[PDB]
């Protein structure tokens, strides 16, 4: 129980005493700032890094960040990089650390902090994770915590499960649903109409229906899909 007492006493005493001179204030501030790197460079990383990093909101930052980031990122890690960086590394850290627990560190570390990393990381998980459901068993935090208008608007016009499961912010749903529904419904062979109508209707029809339907545009998808699918 020394982590809670040491982290709570050091974070509470340093946070409550750091915002209160000459040699005493400079020696106490320099001793606390120089002493926080020894405890943050290695349970107690969340309270120590959160209280120490959020309390006071050049060789010590580069040496502690380079040594802690290189040793913690190369010795595996998500709490040190996410907590120390949240106060080209995504491709090398995610690819090198995931190509050898990888979902939480890769999704939390890569999503806690741009089209190549989001498109390659978000698109490589479907084939790399399904080549051996996906949204419920994977639960990627980068798509929900990071960027959704570019990937959803650029990729919406496989996508029904990630878009419908990850979409459940009015500019992305309105612009992506209106542009994808108008372009897909006006640019018209069964894969494009079935995938666009099922993905747009299933992804756009999921408090959002009562506030967004006040329902008149649902007769075109059911009438065109039911008449075209039943007649064809």
């Amino acid at each position: 129980l020394t982590v809670a007492s040491l982290e709570a006493l050091s974070g509470l005493l340093k946070l409550f005493i750091s915002y209160f001179v000459g040699i005493g204030s400079k020696l106490l501030d320099h001793l606390l700032a120089w002493a926080q790197p020894r405890t943050l460079q290695q349970s107690t990383v969340q309270i120590i890094v959160a209280i120490l990093d959020v309390f006071h909101l050049a060789h010590k930052f580069m040496n502690d960040l380079m040594n802690a980031l290189l040793y913690l990122e190369n010795n595996l890690p998500f709490r040190e990089p996410l907590a120390k960086f949240l106060d080209p590394d995504e491709s090398f850290e995610y690819f090198f650390n995931e190509f050898s627990e990888i979902t939480t560190r890769f999704v939390y570390f890569v999503g806690l902090d741009s089209s190549l990393r989001a498109k390659v990381l978000e698109s490589l998980p479907r084939v790399r994770g399904l080549l051996h459901c996906v949204r419920f068993s994977n639960l990627v935090d980068l798509c929900e915590s990071l960027e959704e208008l570019l990937g959803e608007l650029l990729d919406a016009g496989v996508c029904l499960t990630l878009k419908r499961s990850s979409n459940v912010f009015q500019v992305d749903q309105g612009f992506e649903t209106l542009q994808l529904l108008y372009i897909e419904y006006f640019k018209s062979l069964g894969h494009e109409k079935v995938f666009n109508f099922i993905d747009k209707i299933s992804k756009e029809g999921l408090f959002d229906d009562f506030i967004f339907n006040e329902k008149c545009q649902d007769i075109p998808t059911v009438q065109q899909t039911l008449d075209t699918i039943i007649r064809m």
